[PDB]
């Protein structure tokens, strides 16, 4: 791992940011979330992102975001 | 599609295919919904999906864009 950050949220949902570097030397980005289940139990899901597609994933992301900024302050 | 506000799919070069969703619940909230639809060597397609709510969403934007910038500094 190059990079982490767990964010909590006030919700039993918890996402991590996770920047590794793979064998090749190469960059990815793994989003993670989280949940606790009532048993104590967690589920996990996870997404990870070459190097190679940052741009466009992040490009991507931001437009989807952006939908709901607006709604927000709309 | 009622209730799918924007949908956007993204091929790349790779097994890993990716779909930006944003949802509306029966509130009338948006959500974000992010897909990874990954072929396995085999011909199954695993899928794997994250949620990230109104009351978050500016947090992880920030959060989200930081990680990302990690990656922008070390190439
Ligand atoms: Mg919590
Ligand atoms: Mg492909």
């Amino acid at each position: 791992e190059v990079y982490s950050e767990k964010m909590f949220t006030e919700s039993e949902r918890t996402y991590f940011m996770n920047v590794k570097e793979n064998r090749k030397g190469d960059y990815f980005l793994n989003i993670v979330e989280s949940k606790r289940s009532p048993s104590g139990d967690f589920e996990r899901h996870s997404i990870f992102v070459y190097e190679e597609n940052m741009n466009e994933f992040e490009s991507n992301l931001l437009k989807a975001i952006a939908v709901i900024k607006q709604k927000v302050s709309t």
